[PDB]
């Protein structure tokens, strides 16, 4: 079912094409699962995703974190990274709120591409998140108080 | 260990060994006198911690199943820092044992020689149970009573 | 607009020029936005950043982390770097406040220079850092409470 | 003269011969800084001596994490590793108690064995992080308050 | 002007003629800065400086790590160094008090050498670490309350 699931989207724009790929197969798997509805807010950065998730976090069951970071000649991509995922990591504790990861982390453009969910990609992440975030708040719903 | 009460959380994201990971487990907590252990699925390795979360505030011990498989991108890695940081974090945040039954492979060959299958080398979700278990009588052991 | 956002800066010299040349991009894309005085606060390195930015959340809707590090012969780099993630991921939870990194993590020089927006670079971390730094304090106005 | 200072040992049994040996190290030198009965708490594995010093760092004065994690195969190692050390040095912090980490982590048997302070072996580690958490509790007890 | 400023300083004993110098190299900023003469404090090893650093945050301004690591023939170093890492960054914002990292993590002891301040050093992380500890107290001290 999930149709009474609270769900947000927060989706890094940093990629844009990609990122509305991402977006647009979140947003299918929720209207799919009879939500036409989600709280979609747009970021610039992967880097900026937690802070706005962690506001999401108190009006929602569930929070799809959706971006794309590919790998440039620096480092920089491991750190954006870590940020990422240390960050989503407590903000669902926090919040004991489903965060998903559909933020793509990959050494290529033709990666991620092929992750996004784009015509002739071979998966799409942004709907595989979507489908966690929602399963994991109907198990979080019946684990909790009800009686 | 009759008295201990153990979750368990399962991700499903690789099926089939998830399931072997969770027979072990279970066939273990029976052995010990546990015939009904709170068993939950979620669909992947990331959705865990939140739910051991939730498990840790009704149990004396968790374990945490699943099975991270090494793909082309860089992605294996992060996900595999999801779940080491969330479970660290839930344990002792909840003063709970929750052990980690999440294999984390390059291969699926080197998955299934962990599962405890037939020809398994050996059966992580049982020897994760086990150390659920020991670990929560310790503690029983060494708080307050009586 | 982001005329009303109260912007903090706070800038590791370490490497003094392309600090700069951040906060140069940083303070443009600020006044741009209708922001011409924002707080800025100089530190010595990128390890002094964190605890800077958590002092300054305490007065800001956004603050901008602005640094360079560059690896050198030994692991230190990792290090400086793990901690820079670490800690400004932690102040902005804490704090429920972006704080944006326009950190540079380089393995050159070059490479950092070439980020720094400096006249012949291809971008501008410090700009980019800003941006994102405004657009998520304008985003978080926007989604808490307001009538 | 740490006769006063109340010392637990937690011991993973995961390699039981190496830990035997790290334990050992770690009674003589608490018998020989006038520590007779430590408290000592076996585990099965590594990951969970955290949760289990924690509970010791309440009634104890330092803790010392033993055990042995030797590389395998997968990059199993790096998690189990990852997770003691985000874990020891939580619980370090939350309780203001020195756990000393003579957690061994190696690529092979023979080098955690040359570890292990057995009749042949290099050095002893288990002694080595004995003597750091007794040390440091000393170091804290005149720190802390008195008279 | 930094002679207000309370100062402590940890140094872990851990290769003791590098750590020496390091301290040397803390002092000497120390009494250039016209300082009281600094907390002190001696540990064994790299990962028993967070709980004193986190015991001395709570009386001092600042408080300078002193230490060092060099890689051996294992995994070890990797997670030494990690512990201080989450352990100093966790203190300096825990404390709201700079931590200023003087532990160099070094591949050879030569390396160590030539980042200790010694007279054919190349740097003095020890006087770094002093200065960098000094100058955020100082700024902190003016962001925070005051006339
Ligand atoms: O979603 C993203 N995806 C990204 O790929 C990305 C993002 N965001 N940001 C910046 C961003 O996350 C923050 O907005 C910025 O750090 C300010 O907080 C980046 O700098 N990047 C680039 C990241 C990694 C590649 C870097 O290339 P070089 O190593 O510089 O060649
Ligand atoms: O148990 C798992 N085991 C897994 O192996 C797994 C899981 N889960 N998830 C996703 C999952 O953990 C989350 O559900 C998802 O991120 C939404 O939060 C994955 O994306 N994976 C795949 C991870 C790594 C392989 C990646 O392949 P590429 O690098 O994309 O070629
Ligand atoms: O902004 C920076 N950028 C930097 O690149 C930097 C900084 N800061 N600090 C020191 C600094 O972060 C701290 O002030 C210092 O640790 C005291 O707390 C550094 O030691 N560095 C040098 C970092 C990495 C290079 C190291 O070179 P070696 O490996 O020693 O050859
Ligand atoms: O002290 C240890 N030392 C260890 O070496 C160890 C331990 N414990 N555990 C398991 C253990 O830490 C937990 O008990 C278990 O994960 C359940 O919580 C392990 O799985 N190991 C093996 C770890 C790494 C080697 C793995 O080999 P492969 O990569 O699977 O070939
Ligand atoms: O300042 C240090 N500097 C150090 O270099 C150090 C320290 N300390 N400790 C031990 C120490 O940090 C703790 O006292 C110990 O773990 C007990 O808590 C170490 O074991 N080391 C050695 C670390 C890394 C080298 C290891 O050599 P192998 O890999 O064993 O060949
Ligand atoms: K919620
Ligand atoms: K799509
Ligand atoms: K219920
Ligand atoms: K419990
Ligand atoms: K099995
Ligand atoms: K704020
Ligand atoms: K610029
Ligand atoms: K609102
Ligand atoms: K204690
Ligand atoms: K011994
Ligand atoms: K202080
Ligand atoms: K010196
Ligand atoms: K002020």
């Amino acid at each position: 079912d999930a149709s009474g699931v609270r769900l947000a989207i927060v989706a890094s724009s940093w990629h844009g094409k990609i990122c509305d790929a991402l977006l647009d197969g979140a947003r299918k798997v929720a209207a799919g699962c009879g939500l036409d509805d989600p709280t979609v807010v747009r970021v610039l950065g992967a880097i900026e995703i937690p802070v706005v998730a962690q506001e999401l976090a108190r009006n929602h069951d569930a929070v799809v974190a959706l971006g794309v970071v590919i790998r440039g000649q620096t480092p920089h991509f491991d750190y954006v990274c870590d940020a990422v995922t240390q960050g989503l990591t407590r903000v669902s504790l926090d919040s004991s709120t489903p965060i998903a990861n559909g933020v793509l982390t990959t050494n290529t453009e033709e990666q991620a591409l092929d992750r996004a969910g784009l015509p002739t990609s071979a998966e799409d992440k942004g709907a595989q998140a979507t489908v966690a975030a929602l399963a994991t708040a109907l198990t979080l719903r019946e684990l909790r108080a009800h009686s």
